């Protein structure tokens, strides 16, 4: 079963053995599988003995509160189990303010709204190229053919890196979250650093207007950013916008493929696309990381112990029936779409603006060229669960005669 012995300070009545890496009824959909944590018989805050043992906040109120309170809930160990969150070094994911603030401001210079607005049409040009290449085929595995190539190519654009480096960079990042065995996490991480360091050092001396140049020439605490800090920052800027976007776009397209009326709504009402993007972000939320207790702390009537890890599923806030009525229903016209899909608090996703642009551009450009599409006949879509939950594959089909080259 792989259950760790219940710590003495944890009450038995709060035990609920949820496995974030293999939840029951995953076949019903990953968001639905996690939603079991919100059924009436489950407390607001529970302890699971799976994956080493850890707390799980199941309601939006608690999830938000914990993310706001970095003093008690530290990012030093954000992953479960502990012997993975202690190893990882990317900046500034494992830092708490004030330390985190300096690096966060610098990162915002490369992915902030001003930059996203400026690269807006370049992202569109990339989406159109990928979609046009698939259009005549009448079929594709959305995840492999569009979802994966899109974000990585956008990173190359952002970081001013050559297209020829994509296959290798993609492989290195793939090994960090989906290893085939050729490389350990440390080896993949170091391989990434071996690639980034030379570029960082060269652009420190002869800078451009790209993301790496900006980070390399950044300042931290009155002095210049070190090579170690720069590579760790660039590393997160790379990995942060890959799996999240790949899987999110896949969840969204899976829904649209199965929902003809929703596709038509966006075709007839293009102005609703941004709102649709927000509603999809709520319904198909997919991240679930955590924090570690800095000291003994009583939280909502529960005794938390220093060193205890707590999973705070960003995914769950928007699915909470206390926040949004009929949470499993996708309604593009909701007046108030509440969610913490991009996180909450000091670590709120720095790439949130880039992500929304990628989503909106994908939706508009795909529906413009391929308005009518469906899940391939006989195909059964499978999901996966973890820190970033997702879709294994998404075989889509369409009649080329119903499409149009634009
Ligand atoms: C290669 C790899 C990774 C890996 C992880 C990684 C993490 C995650 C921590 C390290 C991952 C780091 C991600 C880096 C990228 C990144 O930072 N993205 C960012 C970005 C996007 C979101 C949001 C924020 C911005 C923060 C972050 C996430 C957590 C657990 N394990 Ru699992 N694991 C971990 C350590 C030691 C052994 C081990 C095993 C052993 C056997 C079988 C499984 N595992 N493992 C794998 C699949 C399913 C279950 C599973 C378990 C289950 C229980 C116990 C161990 N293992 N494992 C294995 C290989
Ligand atoms: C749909 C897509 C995305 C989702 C759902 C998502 C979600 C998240 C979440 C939940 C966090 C905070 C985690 C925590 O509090 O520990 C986060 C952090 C971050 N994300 Fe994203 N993200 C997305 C896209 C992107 C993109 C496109 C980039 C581009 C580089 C990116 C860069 C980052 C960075 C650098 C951080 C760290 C912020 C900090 O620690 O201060 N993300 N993201």
């Amino acid at each position: 079963a792989n259950l760790a012995p219940l710590p003495p300070h944890v009450p038995e009545h709060l035990v609920f053995d949820f496995d974030m890496y293999n939840p029951s009824n995953l076949s019903a959909g990953v968001q639905e599988a996690w939603a079991v944590l919100q059924e009436s018989n489950v407390p607001d805050l529970v302890w699971t003995r799976c994956n080493g043992g850890h707390w799980i906040a199941t309601r939006g109120q608690l999830i938000r509160e914990a993310y706001e309170d970095y003093r008690h809930f530290s990012s030093e160990c954000p992953f479960i189990p502990r012997e993975a969150g202690e190893a990882y070094d990317f900046i500034p994911t494992s830092m708490d303010p004030p330390e985190q603030r300096q690096f966060r401001a610098l990162a915002n210079q490369v992915v902030g709204m001003p930059v996203v607005d400026k690269l807006e049409n370049r992202i569109q040009e990339l989406a159109c190229s990928l979609i046009e290449s698939l259009r005549p085929q009448g079929q594709c595995n959305f995840t492999e053919d569009y979802a994966e190539p899109f974000p990585i190519r956008i990173f190359m654009l952002l970081a001013g890196l050559p297209e020829e480096d994509i296959p290798h960079l993609k492989y290195l990042t793939d090994q960090m979250t989906r290893p085939d065995g050729s490389m350990t996490f440390a080896e993949a991480k170091e391989a990434l650093y071996d690639y980034l360091i030379p570029i960082i050092e060269q652009r420190r001396q002869k800078p451009g207007t790209d993301a790496i140049s900006i980070v390399a020439n950044g300042q931290v605490n009155g002095r210049p950013i070190t090579s170690d800090e720069a590579k760790r920052m660039c590393g997160l800027l790379l990995v942060g916008g890959l799996d999240t976007v790949v899987n999110f776009l896949s969840f969204s397209m899976e829904f649209l493929a199965k929902s003809p009326e929703h596709r038509q709504e966006l075709i007839e009402r293009p102005e609703r696309i941004p709102a649709a993007c927000e509603e999809l972000l709520r319904r198909f939320s997919l991240v679930a990381d955590g924090r570690i207790l800095t000291s003994d702390y009583e939280f909502h009537g529960v005794q938390l112990k220093k060193g205890d890890q707590i999973l705070l599923p960003q995914m769950l806030s928007g699915l909470d029936e206390r926040e949004n009525a009929a949470p499993m229903h996708v309604d593009f016209s909701r007046q108030k779409v509440s969610h913490t899909t991009f996180g909450h608090g000091s670590h709120l996703c720095l790439g949130q603006h880039l992500a929304r642009r990628e989503i909106i551009v994908t939706l508009k450009e795909w529906l413009t060229r391929i308005p009518d599409f469906s899940i391939a006949p006989g195909a059964q879509i499978q999901h996966k669960s973890g820190i970033v939950s997702g879709v294994q594959a998404l075989p889509l089909v369409w009649d080329p005669a119903t499409t149009k080259a634009v």
